C-alpha cells in the first residue's frame, strides 16, 4: 500500500491500487503523449459522473501542456506504467469556483481513478 501526498497543501492526494512497472523508462515526461482510463466522481456526491469505459475508448492528452486540470498532470507525472491509482483532486488543482459545464459545480472535490496504459516521446 501507498498514499502519496503530492502537493504541500494536500490538494492532490495520490493513492496507489497497483504498483507500475519498474523503470525511468516507464515513467512519463513532460510533453509527452500519454493514454489512460479513467472513471470520475463527485466527492460531494460520491457518485460517478464520466468514465473513459463508457464509451471503452482510453483517453490521450499531453502531459503538462495545460491541457487537463492541475491535479492531473501533477497526479499522471508521478505514476509508472501499468499503474492503478486514486487521485483526490480539490477544487484548486480541478475546475476552481468556475466549475464545469453543468456536471461539475464550483468548489467540487474530485475523485479520479486511472490507469496509464502508455506513452510516447514526440518529435
Ligand atoms: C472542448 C472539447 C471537448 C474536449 C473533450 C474530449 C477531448 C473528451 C474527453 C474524454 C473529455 C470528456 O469528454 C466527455 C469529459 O471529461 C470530463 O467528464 C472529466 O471527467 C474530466 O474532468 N476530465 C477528463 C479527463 C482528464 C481530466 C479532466 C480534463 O482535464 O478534461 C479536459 C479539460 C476540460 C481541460 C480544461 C482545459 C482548460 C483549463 O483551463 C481547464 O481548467 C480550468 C481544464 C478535457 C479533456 C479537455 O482538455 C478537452 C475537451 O474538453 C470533463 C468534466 C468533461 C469532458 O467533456 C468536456
Amino acid at each position: 500500500f501507498e498514499k502519496v501526498e503530492l502537493t504541500a497543501d494536500g490538494g492532490v492526494i495520490k493513492t496507489i491500487l497497483k504498483k507500475g512497472d519498474e523503470g525511468e523508462e516507464n515513467i512519463p515526461k513532460k510533453g509527452n503523449e500519454v493514454t489512460v482510463h479513467y472513471v470520475g466522481k463527485l466527492e460531494s456526491t460520491g457518485k460517478v459522473f464520466d468514465s473513459s469505459f463508457d464509451r471503452n475508448v482510453p483517453f490521450k492528452f499531453h502531459l503538462e501542456q495545460g491541457e487537463v486540470i492541475k491535479g492531473w498532470d501533477i497526479c499522471v507525472s508521478s505514476m509508472r506504467k501499468n499503474e492503478k491509482c486514486l487521485v483526490r483532486i480539490e477544487s484548486m488543482y480541478g475546475y476552481g469556483d468556475e466549475g464545469c459545464g453543468e456536471s461539475i459545480p464550483g468548489n467540487s472535490v474530485l475523485l479520479f481513478e486511472i490507469e496509464l496504459l502508455s506513452f510516447r516521446e514526440l518529435e
